[PDB]
């Protein structure tokens, strides 16, 4: 897999929220695969560029509060 990034998102609770989130991040560029696991308070992005600082901003704009959980485990 390219890279796996994740964030801890205290706000996503709905599949509609999830879809808007995965769209809100997917629209960027760098992001290849989106895996936004609402309710479990996390988003994962596979991005073969550099867009996390874009994602985080994107979610923050959309109206969430994520924060960087490192570049995988
Ligand atoms: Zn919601």
């Amino acid at each position: 897999s390219g890279t796996r990034y994740s964030w801890k998102v205290s706000g996503m609770d709905c599949a509609a929220c999830a879809r808007k989130v995965e769209n809100a991040v997917r629209q960027l560029a760098g992001v290849n695969q989106v895996q936004v696991l609402f309710a479990t308070e996390k988003l994962v992005v596979d991005a073969d560029n550099d867009i996390r600082a874009q994602v985080e901003s994107a979610l923050q704009k959309a109206g969430y509060s994520l924060r960087d959980e490192q570049a995988a485990e």
